[PDB]
């Protein structure tokens, strides 16, 4: 039985006829048909969008922000932001903010980070902006309360 | 290693600091199945053209507002209806009333009403800004009908 | 708890009162792999101008869907169940759309030179190609061919895809 | 039990009611429900992209084929040919995994010098594949080669952990 192509697995195969492994997923077996479909998501998705930056992640960027360690210019944390925002879906905010009894002032909270989610899937680069007139001290406080409900929807 | 949570619902974003596996060849087939999901969810949403956004309307669920503007209780506006009217129309698919409609003898009643939904949800594609606006135009008696038997279709069709 | 049948078809609008599953941690994988194929072809169709177009409207009647694009494509060969010109040209977008260029290059790779297959399998590539750009025009073109040759067309088009289809 | 449609395992079955092949994923297989996600995914991916090399040879060979070709001189490819292999490739690629790469580099390492060439190039790629490939072209063809090479090498390397 032929394995499958490890080049199609994260794509598409570019070896011509040359390349002597399956490109027929009908005889791949199911995990290599898995594999393969997150990396052609991942393709899809980035499609319709320094060296201890990239280590740091967009969370060591903005924890390191907030503790003005490692080098991080508020303009470099306002993008992170956006890339956090990003990764975060109001759905998920609103249902934490059902969880709130009224008037809890963490409902204030969920409904700023929820507006900011929405300013930026509809306009990335001025949410970035409007990021960037934030007093450095409220900025940070924003920053603090993305990052700790991102921390708490995915551990539950 | 185990999977990345974070990774599962999209990207991980805690670079060389996070110890769990980011290396789709080495997770577990389940783990796989969810991530798509996720990713799935997002792409969607990333190709998408206020009032139903609040607590209770949350709660409720387009389906949820459009029973409760169809009984007039839990003070759902019109335009809030029209509004969830065009969720609940992209959240249905025209081949699936199609097949619904081949299953019909020539002129039953139904077969008109299917044709009815299947131009909404047409408009709806093109449109939902206006498809909205035409919603509104209709008499409070006949937009409630309607609802409800797009509401009816939708729980059909998700049942069979 | 199971999943929520609404939601393996895209996503459940039932708010709180919903008592199934939306979890998707805790479906078994065969709803997993539902729900996928459910909005794969959501994506897809939401990326799809044509019912503007003279002819297509037409095709959404209730005989033209049970026929299919193919049935419709097969039936204006046979010169049947009253389909128009205009009909089988939108109808051959919708087969050409439904087709990948790579997979006919594949068959032509098959072909030994001057295998007058080759020629044919580039007929339709090129089709393929008109399409995936500007499926209005595609149809025009489509609409200028004389009938016996639109015919033809239309008949190796049909065999290609019944033959990728079966290997 | 119905077993899945081939046609719609590739995407959509165009038989209408005389098909009698299931199209009701909830009573197909596991295994088909993977082969179509490929397939959809494919399909997907190719409907939102941005002519020499479509030849029976230089289909045969692969962008790989055209562009190792080109680099000893053999195969009649093109400069201009290879050059657009040479999107075609960065397309294929993901800066991510090159930056993953440039970490595991320790400072001043040549290395890193030519991973943020590629680097630049997916992304002049990716923005605009059509310039990208005159950028290309402008180079002496002694350094395009050199360029292909290592963008060739890293494609392997990845791919292979
Ligand atoms: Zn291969
Ligand atoms: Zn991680
Ligand atoms: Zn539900
Ligand atoms: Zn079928």
């Amino acid at each position: 039985r032929r394995n499958p192509c490890k080049f199609e697995i994260r794509g598409h195969c570019l070896n011509g006829k040359r390349c002597h492994f399956s490109h027929n997923y009908f005889e791949w077996p199911p995990h290599a048909l898995l594999v393969r479909q997150n990396f052609m998501l991942n393709r899809i998705l980035k499609s319709m969008d320094r060296t201890e930056e990239y280590a740091l992640g967009v969370v060591g960027v903005l924890e390191s922000y907030i503790g003005s360690i490692n080098n991080i210019t508020k303009q470099s944390a306002c993008v992170a932001m956006s890339k956090l925002l990003t990764e975060l879906n109001s759905d998920d905010i609103k249902k934490l903010r059902d969880n709130e009894e009224l008037n809890s002032p963490k409902i204030r909270v969920y409904n700023t980070v929820i507006s900011y989610i929405e300013s930026n899937r509809k306009n990335n680069k001025q949410t970035i902006h409007l990021l960037k007139r934030l007093p450095a001290d409220v900025l940070k406080k924003t920053i603090k309360n993305t990052l700790d409900i991102h921390k708490s929807i995915t551990i539950n």
